[PDB]
């Protein structure tokens, strides 16, 4: 039973490590998505401004 | 020892489930990020053309 307990412990440790890594990856990619969305909104506004400038000039 | 082993194995199962869910989230967010990268590239091309026309005018 002691050997069985050791095996269970090591499996749990590996699973937790993978979980932590996945958490970090998701955090990074979600931050990237947020930044890109803000940039896209600003770009739409800039595009409208540029079209207005084209018309007036 | 037997009780501790049972609890450890249950913990490992829970961690594995969490890892699977994290994998799903990561893949979904990755796809969304790629789509928005393409959108931003289109934004960049539009801005380039508008800038050129502004210069000409």
């Amino acid at each position: 039973i002691e050997s069985d307990l050791e095996r269970a412990e090591e499996r749990a440790e590996l699973s937790e490590g993978k979980c932590a890594e996945l958490e970090e990856e998701l955090k990074t990619v979600t931050n990237n998505l947020k930044s890109l969305e803000a940039q896209a909104e600003k770009y739409s506004q800039k595009e409208d401004k540029y079209e207005e400038e084209i018309k007036v000039l």
